[PDB]
């Protein structure tokens, strides 16, 4: 119901895709989320169809929102399909898996050039002041270009790996392991934590996808921090580089750098590489 919408009524024919257009092989699975599957589909342009199972103005609301989002390190929705989710199709899928798969062998350019993907994508997320919750490295994919997608967001958000989230007096499934301090002590998220999680994401990336902190249990790793611990500086990256997981990682969430900032002083160690 258009009466049910703000002033965004014109918007809903611009993010509504006709059952017509879209053809979805349900007997392709590219995805197991605990909201639902995610399938192979044609809209011809292949494309990723996400399933919703295991209010309709506030999830068009939500759409339009996430359509009106463009930039090429950040995935985009196609449309919603009256519902499906009609999202770009990832060749290389998810960045985690990407990086553990001996098929590829990215160089620590190419690690780094992930990482500054990454940066330009949340970047552009918090100039819109949008606050993702869930950066982590199996939450970014990849395209037949290698172009790396920020993505587990607004009608694609969900737990696509569930062994990394852990249940919380508030009942919460947490990325505890990806969490900045103050977020574990009070459950609110802001830009600075996701700055938290980026510092995490780079040490996925120079690690090729090692789980971080994996003799610690959990809730625990609060009292692992504050112990006075950081994750350790993996063999293949760059001092610098190193220098800028801590920033990321400053016990004052506003002494972090900004996305802006993190962009800046990628793009640099970067460009000290060859090959
Ligand atoms: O080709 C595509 C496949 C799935 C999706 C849905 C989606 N949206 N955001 C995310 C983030 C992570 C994952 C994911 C998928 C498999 C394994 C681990 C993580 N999926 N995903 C979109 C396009």
């Amino acid at each position: 119901l258009s009466a049910l919408n703000p002033e965004l009524v014109q918007a809903v024919q611009h993010v509504v895709i006709g059952p017509s257009s879209l053809i979805v092989h349900f007997n392709e699975v590219i995805g197991r989320g605990h909201f639902g599957c995610v399938y192979h589909g044609t809209l011809k342009i292949h494309c990723a169809v996400k399933s919703l199972n295991r209010e309709v103005s506030q999830f068009l609301t939500e759409g339009i929102i996430m359509k009106d989002f463009s930039h090429p390190n950040v995935l985009s929705l196609l449309g919603i399909c009256l519902p499906l989710v009609v999202l770009p199709y990832m060749k290389h899928g998810d960045l985690r898996n990407f990086i553990r798969n001996e098929t590829h062998n990215p160089t620590v350019k190419d690690l780094i050039g992930f990482g500054l993907q990454v940066a330009k994508g949340m970047k552009y997320l918090a100039s819109k002041k949008f606050v993702h919750r869930d950066l982590a490295a199996r939450n970014c994919m990849l395209d037949e270009k290698f172009t790396v997608k920020v993505a587990d967001f607004g009608l694609a958000r969900d737990m696509y790996d569930k062994e990394y989230y852990s249940v919380h007096k508030t009942g919460a499934k947490l990325p505890v392991k990806w969490m900045a301090l103050e977020s574990l002590q009070t459950q609110k998220f802001t830009t600075k934590s996701d700055v938290w999680s980026f510092g995490v994401l780079l040490w996925e990336l120079m690690t090729r996808g090692a789980p971080p902190y994996p003799d610690v249990n959990t809730f625990d790793i609060t009292v692992y921090l504050l112990q006075g611990r950081r994750l350790l500086q993996p063999e293949y990256c760059p001092d610098p580089l190193y220098e800028v997981m801590l920033k990321c990682w400053h016990p004052k969430a506003e002494m972090r750098p900004s996305f802006s900032e993190l962009v800046s002083r990628i793009s640099a160690i970067f460009s000290t590489f060859i090959g």
